[PDB]
């Protein structure tokens, strides 16, 4: 008679919480989705072996169109789990799935797990300084979206950091790169010319957060745009003016140039 | 011969990730602090029991003044772990401790945990629409902090939600309730009169995130400022402009007034 939204965490099969696991193991049915994001540090197979349960994967339309016909029904006579990467309800559409459950007269509980939203704290940037967040999307056809560029301007203007999620084709397993993203932002700057993103903009790239060996690199576009950050997914962040302690952290941990100590503080 | 920053999670000792549990288990020395936040659903004894280790609990002074004297030293000949509530680097100054470790030639690793910063997702408010965050601090003597007021103001002009961490005086065992925060804000409103936080302001309260039954309530200040949201810890959120589905969640799940649907 219960539905459990359980987060899988950041990178691999051990990023689930001890709570999430013990609850997942005692569920009659376990569903999962990997369209919002991919657990790039593990496999479906490794997740099932840790949870010790057959895991039925769900497509975007499985969830968004038929959540109440695929998942909810089983919750009336059973305890059901719904696993998602990161922290549940972070993806903007997932919270209404709870409204669906209430509507179908189903009890729903949320078991949290690490999200990149809090994990970027490893970049050294202060969490209270992050402003609005956005996603960089590919242009295509006659559509050239650039709102994420305005988010950067409005945040940085107010001395706040911008967390930038990169385009993902979960299903086709193709990630946007930090590099790709920097090129796109450069192209946008040339269209709008607002001084928001240029070769001298300082940025932070975070890759494989959650892993014991993530990649935290900080520097100016001109030096980073062709750097090898590794395998995806990448997270791009455009900091606002830094607190000296943030810059020292980017220098000593993320390998940023001494120059940001006098340029970006 | 390494140091690990391992988050313990939101509510009880089970909010630790499987990765953090199996690593803290094999560490020679385990340190911890419980002054940056409150894990309402557990005790030191159960953490210890679950980790299978003795946890030396540090104070803010131990940490801020003697981290390099208490903890890094043991890191050259042993594997040391430093536990904290929620996520170790979020809304703490712990990231600076990594610098100390490096400057002492001690490599450090971070094991994340569920943080209250992303748990806000359970309020139904889109996490990307949150703007600059702030902390509501207790007035000390003649000193009355008010900067958090301007933060709410900036975000709301932008239409973004504001996350308000609430103060904590761990040594006195005092945890600011959302009620207390709402009262502090009202008097700042009388002070500044910037029409930012009034009796008619819609707010959201999230209490004890991480537990199976957190308290999630939304509604106008006048109705909530005296309401009992249960034990600490609490956070207070002053949303910006709502999306209809945000508002639908707040009404269906957090018990807000239907009128808030009319999202202008
Ligand atoms: N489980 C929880 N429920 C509600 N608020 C919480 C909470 N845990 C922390 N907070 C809020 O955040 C403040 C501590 S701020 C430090 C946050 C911590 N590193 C994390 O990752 O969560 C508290 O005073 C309180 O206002």
């Amino acid at each position: 008679m219960v539905l459990y939204f359980i987060g899988l965490g950041l990178y691999d099969e051990r990023d689930i919480t001890v709570k999430g696991l013990e609850i997942a193991k005692k569920c009659d049915y376990v569903f999962a989705e990997f369209y919002t994001s991919l657990m790039a540090g593990t496999t479906l197979g490794r997740i099932q072996k840790l949870i010790g349960k057959e895991i039925r994967v769900l497509s975007r339309e499985d969830v968004e169109l038929n959540f109440e016909n695929i998942v909810l029904p089983l919750a009336k006579e059973n305890d059901v789990a719904f696993l998602t990467p990161g922290d549940p309800l972070v993806a903007t559409t997932h919270a209404e799935l709870r409204i669906r459950a209430k509507r179908a007269g189903v009890e729903s509980y949320v078991i949290h797990a690490p999200s990149i939203y809090s994990a970027v704290g490893i970049t050294g940037l202060h969490i209270y300084k992050f402003g609005k967040s956005a996603t960089v999307a590919y242009p295509e056809g006659n559509w050239f979206p650039t709102s994420y560029y305005d988010v950067i301007k409005e945040n940085a203007e107010r001395g706040l950091h911008t967390l930038l999620f990169l385009d993902i084709k979960a299903e086709k397993r193709m990630y946007m790169t930090a590099n790709e993203a920097m090129e796109l932002l450069l192209k946008v700057e040339d269209m709008k010319k607002g001084g928001v993103f240029t070769d001298d903009t300082l940025v932070v790239v975070l890759a494989r957060a959650g892993s014991l060996n993530p990649t935290i690199r900080a520097g100016y576009v001109k030096d980073l745009i062709r750097e090898d950050f590794g395998d995806p997914p990448h997270i791009l962040i455009v900091p606002g003016k830094l607190h000296i302690v943030e810059a020292e952290y980017l220098v000593e941990i993320a390998g940023a140039p001494m120059e940001i100590l006098r340029v970006n503080v």
